[PDB]
């Protein structure tokens, strides 16, 4: 299919045992989708101090429309050094491995696949 419904668990940042998905841009957006695949992608919402306490290439999902079933649909955009690889809307959240952590919450999207 074209976009999948997924639930994607809401982790605190300082619980992260994984803090990023790659060293580039194209592996990081290349193992979140392929976490996203396999149930295995947690989110972490963006609030000050949050990002520093990540690894770049950042991959945030971004709301692509103004919203089916509840999920909101949303796309990938890498960071590194400033430099945003991806035009979309608002960011939701940052992507990281999930390897355990219990959330806080789960947030419901739609991916453009």
């Amino acid at each position: 299919k074209t976009h999948v419904q997924l639930s994607l668990p809401v982790l605190q940042v300082r619980d992260v045992l994984v803090r990023g998905f790659g060293d580039s841009v194209e592996e990081v957006l290349s193992e979140a989708r392929q976490h996203l695949k396999d149930g295995t992608c947690g989110l972490v919402e963006v609030e000050k101090g949050v990002l520093p306490q990540l690894e770049q290439p950042y991959v945030f999902i971004k709301r692509s429309d103004a919203a089916p079933h509840g999920h909101v649909m949303v796309e990938l955009v890498a960071e590194l050094e400033g430099i945003q690889y991806g035009r979309s809307g608002e960011t939701l959240g940052v992507l990281v491995p999930h390897v355990g952590e219990i959330p806080v919450a789960y947030r419901k999207v739609l991916l453009r696949k």
